[PDB]
């Protein structure tokens, strides 16, 4: 036995942006992996481990909007990808669609990590529609080959961003709102792995829930005073951002942490918000923990599978 390790990799230019915040914001026990097709991002990467691919493909430079060039410049590298991954239990893999590079690598990626034994989450971004009808196109065909090659898969429509913006809220603010997705799934179930719950889970209810599952949400809910678990459950079910909303959950894990003061009727009502809100029958894995440290919030973290 070993302690399930988490590797996170990023994958062409947003992929490689999305990893550098996420080693900005702080994150333990996760290991970091940039990919790229261009030497110049690469360079800049704050990852620990950097793989440039297709260096024969492209001598250094992006896959200038060919997602054929991405898929080959992975294939070209397959070795040092696999060598890179070899260890990691789960594996997330974010790329943004519709460019040449993440399009086409980031579902071989993805592929190799399955292969390679890792429970593979895939994090893609759709391209905003100002972007135009052809990178919306190229970018489908790329979430319908990281559907087929990943374990799960979370996409974030761009478009979904100019719903929590004002006219002013900068465009880097904006991607780090996105971040969040990933980022605090992947701090979910880190601590779900680490820690001993009253109610346990641990990485083999993860692989439930996950395996071989395709679209997914992934949410969390902190929330304190009168209606806190029902607010919580509300809100970790709920994000603006994601394509796959909870309903036709069939499978859900459910983890609640509170304070010495989590009640047994709470945990009943935030269970009932995420089955009532599925409109399904919803397979429960449900888990709780006291975290004493907590006073009066309550944090609720859902991941829902099995709409298709
Ligand atoms: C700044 C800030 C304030 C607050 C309040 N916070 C902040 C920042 C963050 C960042 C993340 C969070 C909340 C994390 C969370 O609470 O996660 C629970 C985890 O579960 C656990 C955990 C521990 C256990 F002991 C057990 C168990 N019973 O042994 C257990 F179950 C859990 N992870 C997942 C999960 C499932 C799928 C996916 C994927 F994306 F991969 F698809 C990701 C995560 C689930 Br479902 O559950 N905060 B935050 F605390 F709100
Ligand atoms: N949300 C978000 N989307 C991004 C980011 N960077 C790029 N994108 C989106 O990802 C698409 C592909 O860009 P990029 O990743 O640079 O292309 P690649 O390097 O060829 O894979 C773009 O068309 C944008 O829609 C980012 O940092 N955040
Ligand atoms: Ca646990």
């Amino acid at each position: 036995g070993h302690m399930a390790t988490l590797k996170v990799i990023g994958v062409g230019g947003g992929g490689n942006n999305a990893v550098n915040r996420m080693i900005d914001h702080g994150m333990n026990n996760v290991e970091f992996i940039a990919i790229n097709t261009d030497g110049q991002a690469l360079n800049l990467s704050k990852a620990e481990s950097k793989i440039q691919i297709g260096e024969k493909l492209t001598r250094g430079l992006g896959a200038g909007a060919n997602p054929e060039i991405g898929k080959k410049a992975a294939e070209e590298s397959r070795e040092q990808i696999e060598d890179a991954i070899q260890g990691a239990d789960m594996v997330f893999v974010t790329s943004g669609m519709g460019g040449g590079t993440g399009t086409g690598a980031a579902p071989v990626v993805a592929k190799i990590a399955k292969e390679m034994g890792a429970l593979t989450v895939g994090v893609v971004t759709r391209p905003f529609s100002f972007e135009g009808r052809k990178r919306q196109t190229q970018a489908a065909a790329g979430v319908e080959a990281m559907k087929a090659a990943v374990d799960t898969l979370i996409v974030i429509p761009n478009d979904r961003l100019l719903d929590i913006v004002d006219k002013s809220t900068p465009m880097m603010e904006a991607f780090k709102e996105a971040d969040n997705v990933l980022r605090q799934g992947v701090q979910g179930i880190s601590d779900l792995i680490a820690v001993s719950g009253e109610v346990n889970l641990d990485f083999a209810d993860v692989k439930t829930i996950m395996s071989n599952q395709g679209s997914a949400l992934m949410g969390i809910g902190v929330s304190s005073g009168e209606n806190r678990a029902v607010e919580a459950a509300k809100k970790a079910i709920s994000s603006p951002l994601l394509e796959t909303s909870i309903v036709g959950a069939q499978g859900v894990l459910m983890n609640i942490t509170g304070g010495e003061s989590l009640s047994l009727f709470e945990a009943q009502e935030a269970a009932d918000i995420v089955q009532d809100a599925a409109d399904e029958d919803v397979n429960m894995i449900f888990g709780t923990v006291i975290n004493p440290e907590l006073q009066d919030e309550i944090v609720v973290t859902v991941i829902a599978t099995g709409f298709d």
